[PDB]
């Protein structure tokens, strides 16, 4: 037992003792530090490597801070580098969401998306550079997530979410967890509940974003059926319908960088959360909604 | 105007714009409407309802011309390049959006290339900002730091990569923010701020903005509040996050002056983090800071300090000053 008072914090067992008087008290500030201070260092994983724990150092630091399920801080790293994360949407908040679990460990990404990198995506979709132009998203964006961490195993599928049910088992096919917006989204949330695979949604503008709720789906949690079944609100219905009068006019959605990074963080860390269980996920079954403009808050309640 | 949708209500009412945001709602509208201006992008178009009448459909015209829902075709910008335009496009149609300075869009856009950033430090909250506001088409950065990258700054500082390793940072950074975005101009300083203000001054230099952390700090507060430069604050941790307050150092509100030894032993202590707080802190500034120097929208910010559990989703403000 070697006292490692957990790195986080600024201020043999029996080797201190001797190294000390050159032992019920000693003994008292040891134990003491049962209350979750002390780290038992005697332990190395079977799994990491020693970059690994290194590059995952500081965020290990944190788990370790809270260790919620009562872990040595490398289980923590192994239940990412475990997990396989399907994303099906690959511009918007989907890169930000990709770069930042491959950051972070993520065991393997399954990106989705039948679109290639254009001059304007560059603002915003932070997987993609100035020389990307003109590649296939999903293959840019393994090549930049891959400079970032060279241990993260990506598979990417070029091509849309069709609302075929036989094609959605492949391209969900082993995952551990499932990123998505707002039929298709409703094929795949049924596959969901079929393998038990937690998912989670998200959904918003720069003025506000949210971050949907989480689905366990390990049975014990109620599930997306359930959720299933001048007004300031008759257009806001109108909008999310699609419903434009344009006509010949090309209209593109407004979009920019900070939004994005907000609810990508905050998805990222509720995933992490609920894949290793160093500390509790908030987004299950609720929905956090933030205004960008007077950051005013509010939680809803699904289950 | 090409930032609006023209959207059709249940009950046949339309609302020129997604997000109004002050815009136009017509109730009731005419039948001929609908068909009117879903062809107005391009006298001509009565031509092409060939029911509605002649002066009927100028009116309609003229509305949208006070009410500044029509586009500007004539107004080319003397600023920015073809590329920039495109790539920064859809931002663009977000200041169009909501136009609180009443300007062309492109004017926003311009606010932003004429402005200048100073970044004090390019740890983790310092490494977001530089990126979304390169990203954002800033026009100068200037990055200040003396430390290099180490493998654990990996998996949090988003502009080093695994091939930056035993680099300088702030030479690493310019590296990264130029394949970003080449419009961007990155001024390095390979140093850390020293509370001397004689050098201070020197790396502050023309900066139009200031972003720092929750010493050299007062110093450069100081010679903020004396050039009428903004300073915004942050800080935080994993487990809840603060942005701001925003000083204007425009002499019109109150200014910042208004408001040991470790028993540490052979343990090496170090900074508890992961990359998801800082995401959302600096997206809460980039916001933030591109608001005020450009003026499109409102910043909550100005004074005000706004702290989010990351746990719970508990928020809370805390004035400093008011307006
Ligand atoms: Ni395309």
């Amino acid at each position: 037992v070697k006292p490692l008072i957990k790195e986080s914090h600024h201020i043999v067992p029996r080797i201190f003792k001797e190294l000390v008087s050159e032992e019920h008290l000693e003994g008292l500030v040891a134990g003491l530090a049962e209350r979750k201070l002390l780290q038992d260092n005697s332990f190395f994983s079977k799994v990491l490597s020693g970059e690994e724990v290194e590059r995952y150092n500081r965020q290990i630091l944190q788990f370790s801070l809270i260790d919620a399920d009562n872990q040595h801080p490398f289980v923590y790293q192994e239940r990412l580098k475990q997990s396989k994360v399907a994303i099906f949407g690959m511009g918007g908040w989907g890169t930000w969401c990709a770069l930042q679990l491959a950051m972070s460990g993520i065991g393997t990404l399954r990106l989705i998306d039948g679109d290639d990198v254009e001059l304007s995506n560059i603002n915003r979709q932070v997987l993609y550079r100035t020389d990307d132009v003109g590649k296939n998203k999903v293959d840019a964006a393994k090549d930049t997530i891959l400079a970032y961490n060279e241990n993260v195993h990506v598979e990417t599928f070029f091509e849309f979410a069709s609302p075929d049910r036989a094609r959605l088992e492949e391209l969900v096919g082993d995952s551990t967890f499932i990123i998505l917006a707002w039929t298709a989204e409703e094929i795949i949330h049924s596959i969901a509940k079929d393998k038990a695979i937690p998912v989670i949604e998200l959904g918003g503008d720069p003025l506000e974003i949210s971050v949907g709720p989480i689905y366990l789906n390990d049975g014990v949690h109620s599930g997306f059926d359930e959720v299933k079944n001048s007004d300031i609100r008759k257009f806001q219905e109108a909008r999310l319908k699609h419903s434009f009068i344009d006509g010949d006019r090309k209209v593109n959605a407004w979009q920019s960088a900070p939004s994005l990074s907000i609810m990508a963080g905050i998805v990222t860390d509720q995933v992490v959360k609920t894949i290793t269980g160093y500390d509790k996920p908030h987004l299950v079954g609720k929905k956090f909604i933030l205004s960008l403009q007077d950051f005013r808050s509010r939680e809803e309640e699904i289950f």
